[PDB]
């Protein structure tokens, strides 16, 4: 009758928005918002498990729900609107699940629920299939879609492209070249006058370790001189995926875990586009690389690591529903931030040094991205990933130099991925604020807030709180657009 994880309400993930907030909701302000903070926080995430009388069976299948916090002069409004995807249209028309999903068989999907990223002045919602959807940054209307297979011959891609200071976008994905799978880096070059998608081209590539079992990757790294590919022993079975698509099996069965093999860190030259170096580390699974950089002949790769890929199994609806009696659930979610380090001049297949960055589980990490991505940095921000923590909704700041942590948490409160915004006359790396979207657990399922933390102290500066007309689903990733 009793809970193994009494301080954790996993059912914050199991909500369906029943009514869109199309018109801006006025927010109840507490504390003191920074007056200088002006712009739009966009969020994306799962937002509907229901499809007529049917129900999705995995969280990754849940319908993409966009969120908008408009911030100006200490006032904040809230909106949320479903992304108008092909999958949503087809499922709603049929009033049932007619598209095969990651975790659900139909009775490829374009449910771009993972993230939102800027391509110049435009913003696109992503999943890892090749179709992305443009989003109106004011109204959350779904505008045109783009097909990355048509655009640059990507059959799939990560939902976490890298955005350069000059506006250029890089992303990694799979491409079939002369009947063979290759991992490729696509570049979407920014110019005011041009079209980033029209001028998109492949700038690097890499052969998979196993020709018909290419490695899955959710993120990739970039340094001054290299694209960094972390090739983990979780693979997509080409024939498996084809089979499941034909026979209408959930596509998750396409993933294969091979723990007898190690993880490789592969550097592709930004100059030549070819693999130039490769190193080894332990068998691990990862989703989010924190940052990569070169410093005085050393390569640094910071990422949030698991021992295996069981976190995927943890996010089945049934697994979430029954987690309070699951003795292994916390271990499935057991992530640890690690620094992988090696000399750039070291021989090929040298083992990397692997160090823990902090003695606390971290996920959905962010940094002072605009100034520190691909470069030396000191601080990252994340959310606690320990299911069995005293408070599993902790916002964490890690000082990578010292190992010092600073935290913010409140009872029954579940903050999102924190996004860093620098202060107007910023001197230091952590001279700014964190924006986080809050939901609450238990029966407090129709309240959302924008939290603003002081990045130096991790103290709450201010908060805007909203009530939604229907259940408020928990989001995944976002982006801040300054005015
Ligand atoms: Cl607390
Ligand atoms: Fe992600």
């Amino acid at each position: 009758e009793e809970k193994l994880y009494p301080n954790c309400d996993a059912t914050v993930w199991l909500r369906s928005c029943e009514e869109e907030v199309s018109e801006p909701l006025e927010g109840t302000m507490t504390g003191e918002f920074p007056s200088w903070l002006r712009g739009t926080l966009l969020r994306n995430g799962p937002g509907c498990l229901n499809v007529g009388t049917m129900r999705f069976e995995h969280l990754f299948d849940s319908s993409a729900l966009l969120h908008r916090f408009a911030i100006d002069d200490g006032t904040v409004t809230y909106q949320c609107r479903f992304l108008r995807t092909n999958t949503l249209k087809k499922n709603r028309a049929a009033n049932r699940i007619v598209v095969t999903e990651f975790g659900t068989k139909s009775a490829m999907s374009d449910n771009a629920m993972i993230s939102v990223y800027p391509f110049g002045d435009e913003v696109y919602a992503f999943t890892e299939g090749p179709i992305i959807h443009r989003v109106d940054t004011v109204t959350l209307d779904t505008l045109e879609q783009k097909n990355m297979t048509d655009c640059v011959a990507l059959v799939n891609h990560t939902s976490h492209p890298h955005v350069m200071p000059n506006g250029d976008v890089y992303n990694v994905g799979m491409s079939v070249v002369k009947g063979r799978i290759r991992h490729v880096v696509a570049k979407f070059p920014f110019t005011e006058k041009g079209d980033m998608f029209k001028s998109a081209h492949i700038v690097a590539s890499m052969a998979p370790r196993w020709a018909l079992h290419p490695a899955y990757m959710h993120t990739f790294g970039i340094t001054e001189n290299y694209f960094v590919i972390v090739e983990q022993p979780l693979s997509i079975s080409v024939y498996g995926l084809m089979t499941n698509l034909i026979n209408n099996n959930k596509l998750a069965a396409s993933l294969k875990w091979y723990p007898e093999y190690e993880t490789h860190i592969v550097l592709l030259s930004r100059t030549t586009g070819k693999e130039v170096k490769r190193f080894r580390t332990d068998t691990l699974f990862f989703l989010h690389i924190i940052n990569c950089y070169e410093h005085e002949g050393e390569l640094v790769v910071d990422l949030c690591t698991y021992k295996d890929a069981k976190v995927v199994d943890a996010m089945y609806v049934h697994a979430i529903e029954t987690m309070q009696s699951n003795a292994d659930y916390a271990e499935w979610f057991r992530a640890k931030p690690k620094r992988l380090q090696v000399s750039l001049n070291a021989p090929k297949m040298t083992r990397m040094k692997s160090s823990i960055l902090a003695d606390i589980g971290c996920e959905t990490p962010r940094i002072h991205y605009d100034l520190h991505n691909s470069k030396y940095y000191r601080y990252f921000y994340a959310i606690s990933s320990d299911v069995d923590a005293e408070n599993p909704g902790t916002v964490i700041k890690v000082d990578t130099k010292t190992g010092e942590t600073k935290t913010w948490c409140r009872p029954n409160c579940y903050p999102s991925e924190p996004i860093f915004v620098p202060s107007p006359n910023a001197k230091d790396e952590d001279d700014g604020v964190l924006l986080s979207a809050l939901v609450w657990g238990g029966e407090m399922n129709q309240t959302v807030a924008l939290l603003v933390l002081n990045a130096k102290t991790m103290e709450e500066m201010g908060r805007a709180t909203f009530n939604t007309p229907s259940p408020a689903p928990k989001c995944l990733h976002g982006w801040f657009l300054p005015t």
